């Protein structure tokens, strides 16, 4: 476990913001948030190529992402809504390695 989640369960209320923090000891320079619905694969929603910059990934839409530090990488869901209720991943890694978080299961009521 050098990528922890917190929180690793998250209840929100339709409109709530949510933020979900990944952070790492594995000094790796890229940071990545992923949502995995039931039946899925890892979708990748933004990542990060070091601190201060973030990327949009595949399904950015709905969320913003922030890396303060080299160490912690955070998913923002500004106004949860009910079709945001998922298992979010978090990883770091540099070139192709990844090492993924334990997740974290969002339900948005």
């Amino acid at each position: 476990a050098a990528v922890t989640q917190s929180p690793r369960n998250k209840v929100a209320v339709t409109g709530e913001k949510v933020t979900l923090s990944c952070q790492q000891t594995n000094n790796h320079n890229n940071m990545y948030w992923y949502r995995q619905d039931t039946g899925h694969g890892l979708r990748l929603i933004h990542y990060s190529y070091g601190v201060g910059n973030t990327e949009k990934g595949d399904i950015p839409d709905g969320y913003e992402a922030s890396r303060p530090s080299h160490e912690q990488f955070s998913l923002i869901l500004v106004s949860a809504t009910p079709s945001q209720s998922s298992v979010y991943f978090c990883a770091s890694g540099v070139g192709g390695t990844l090492y993924f978080g334990a997740g974290t299961r969002l339900s948005v009521l």
